[PDB]
């Protein structure tokens, strides 16, 4: 049975790699690799395709003469393999930190995060005046003892000085009401916003917080072009104004959204965050390992199995807690979607459905092989045949779901 459980290994690589591959140019060609979804996916993928690819190299490493000289190449290729395997449990940690954030905050909370900054805790703006968030004023007395009453109503609890970020969240989404009710009393901008859609109106708030209504008013051929859908030429006439020179960067990104209609100005500064959580931190781990090897488990390629002394917990004990925290994540996820998003039905909800439903499905075949590798008849044939087929086909399963998440 043996060779039958190396032959179907063998063969679910091979179709776990080229499914992989296919999923990966797929989400290289599409135009929406833009989109924060997709980075998170085409990085994802590629983690998985260096695990596979490298599962064919490590196939080199186990025949025994090379297993046992323990070769400088062959400790690189089990290091390498490992620190793959590391990289897959901290993208799948990717997806579910992203879907988290999704339902929790909204984009144009994200937007200007970046934009003018979030602090958590009490402090005096420019000006002097008591402000805590993304830019909101709580009252002018010169008292802070005065300012963290004044928080206290406005959230509803005591605050003592310091809101949890979903409060932060509450302040900003009152400021853009207010933002719109002086864009929809305002009769030069009133005409534009209501014919932008949903993320170009967002630019147009941004505008707004920064300018004010009268100082966006002021751009009376960029709106009318606005209007008109002319976004190409509506771009150019945003610069020549000086609010370009003084403040390039959020300029650029702001007006880039008026171009494109999408969240890639911002989005991109969002993926540098993820990219850390699944490429950065599982390298320092991995090396942390190499060392615990090198000075207790020399043997065997660093492939040994000895019962002996627990290194191997140095890589495995952070892929265990990343999943945990997944499983938090997911826990908190679910109830809020019976919580408050039951009757929502928003082009973000009904994603977000989709991925948990999505989610559910992967986990248990994901799963399943770590449950039957914690425990050790025909029916034995068929635990192993099983095993094999779920740990070849785990690349397949990934390459499904990424692309049913894209669609
Ligand atoms: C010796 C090696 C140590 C090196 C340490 C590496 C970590 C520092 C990395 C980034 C710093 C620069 C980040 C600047 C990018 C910020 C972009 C942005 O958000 O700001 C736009 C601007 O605020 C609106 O005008
Ligand atoms: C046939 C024998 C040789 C073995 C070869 C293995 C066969 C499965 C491999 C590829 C399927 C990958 C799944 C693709 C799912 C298509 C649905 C999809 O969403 O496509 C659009 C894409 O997401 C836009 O970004
Ligand atoms: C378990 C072994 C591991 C091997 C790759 N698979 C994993 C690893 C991780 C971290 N999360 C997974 O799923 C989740 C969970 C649990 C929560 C959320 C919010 C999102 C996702 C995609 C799976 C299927
Ligand atoms: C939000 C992610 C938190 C990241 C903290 C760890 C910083 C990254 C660690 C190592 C990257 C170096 C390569």
């Amino acid at each position: 049975h043996y060779h039958v459980a190396a032959i179907i290994n063998y063969l679910g690589h091979c179709i776990s790699l080229v499914a992989l591959l296919v999923a990966f140019v797929l989400f290289l060609r599409a135009r929406s690799i833009r989109c924060l979804r997709n980075i998170i996916h085409a990085n994802l993928i590629a983690a998985f395709i260096l695990r596979n690819a490298t599962w064919f190299v490590v196939q080199l490493t186990m025949s025994p003469e090379v297993h046992q000289s323990n070769v400088g190449w062959c400790r690189l290729v089990t290091a390498a393999y490992n620190y793959f395997h590391v990289t897959n449990f901290f993208w799948m940690f990717g997806e579910g930190c992203y879907l988290h954030t999704a339902i929790v905050l909204t984009n144009i909370f994200e937007m200007l995060r970046i934009d003018e900054g979030l602090r958590l805790k009490i402090y005096k703006d420019t000006e002097g005046y008591y402000t805590i968030g993304i830019g909101h004023l709580l009252t002018k007395s010169p008292s802070l003892s005065v300012a963290k009453s004044e928080l206290d109503k406005a959230i509803g609890r005591n605050s003592n000085g310091v809101i949890t970020k979903d409060e932060a969240e509450k302040l900003f989404n009152q400021d853009v009401d207010a933002a719109v009710r002086g864009i929809l009393r305002n009769a030069k901008l009133k005409p534009v916003y209501d014919s932008l859609d949903a993320v170009r109106r967002s630019a147009l708030i941004n505008m707004v917080f920064q300018m004010g209504e009268t100082g966006v008013a002021g751009f009376t051929n960029s709106l009318r072009m606005l209007q008109q859908k002319r976004w190409d030429e509506a771009a150019v006439n945003l610069a020549k104004s000086r609010w370009y020179n003084q403040t390039p960067n959020r300029a650029k990104r702001v007006i880039a959204t008026f171009r494109t209609g999408t969240w890639d100005a911002y989005d991109r500064l969002r993926a540098w965050m993820f990219i850390c959580i699944g490429w950065g931190v599982p390298f320092p781990i991995i090396v942390a390992w190499a060392i615990g090897k090198l000075y207790y488990d020399n043997e065997k390629c660093w492939a040994g199995k000895r019962p002996g002394v627990y290194t191997d917990y140095i890589y495995q004990g952070p892929m265990a807690l990343v999943l945990l925290i997944n499983f938090i994540f997911l826990f908190n996820i679910v109830r809020i979607l019976m919580t408050k998003l039951r009757a929502s039905t928003t082009s973000e909800t009904i994603q977000a459905r989709k991925a948990v439903k999505a989610t559910l499905v992967l986990l248990p075949l994901l799963g399943i092989t770590y449950m039957l590798a914690f425990v050790n008849e025909v029916s034995r044939v068929v635990f192993i045949y099983f095993n094999a087929f779920l740990e070849s086909f785990q690349g397949f399963f990934v390459s499904v779901f990424a692309c049913f998440l894209n669609s």
